[PDB]
């Protein structure tokens, strides 16, 4: 398993736009196009995105791609922040893809919020930081999701993705 095999089991993958567990208009595998509430709005931000007319629908290609550089990108916003670079680096190659997938949900500056979890992270107090892990407005509106990236920071395994 890897960041985008996990990634694309929590995400799912839908070629024509729709709303995330927000309402936020949303396409591919979690792409989130805006907070705004009009569907035009996200159409626009979709052709601007593809490059194309898109009339709201795109390709598996397409959703790839967008995929690929959302994945690059939250790996370079972790590595540029000075709150999660230096929990990152600590981290093994597991649940790097962990910290990786919450950052590709909530973005940087979210997680950059879970203070006390991030260091408890960085101390290795695995059992420690899944409990404070889960007092979070995150784990209670997405609780099966939250559930298998904690179990992963836990672990130190892919177990729960299997
Ligand atoms: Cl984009
Ligand atoms: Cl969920």
């Amino acid at each position: 398993m890897n960041i985008f095999e996990m990634l694309r089991i929590d995400e799912g993958l839908r070629l024509k736009i729709y709303k995330d567990t927000e309402g936020y208009y949303t396409i591919g595998i979690g792409h989130l196009l805006t907070k705004s509430p009009s569907l035009n709005a996200a159409k626009s931000e979709l052709d601007k995105a593809i490059g194309r007319n898109t009339n709201g629908v795109i390709t598996k290609d397409e959703a790839e791609k967008l995929f690929n550089q959302d994945v690059d990108a939250a790996v370079r916003g972790i590595l540029r922040n000075a709150k999660l670079k230096p929990v990152y680096d600590s981290l093994d190659a597991v649940r790097r893809a962990a910290l990786i997938n919450m950052v590709f949900q909530m973005g940087e500056t979210g997680v950059a919020g879970f203070t006390n979890s991030l260091r408890m992270l960085q101390q290795k107090r695995w059992d420690e930081a899944a409990v404070n892990l889960a007092k979070s407005r995150w784990y209670n509106q997405t609780p099966n999701r939250a559930k298998r990236v904690i179990s992963t920071f836990r672990t130190g395994t892919w177990d729960a993705y299997k």
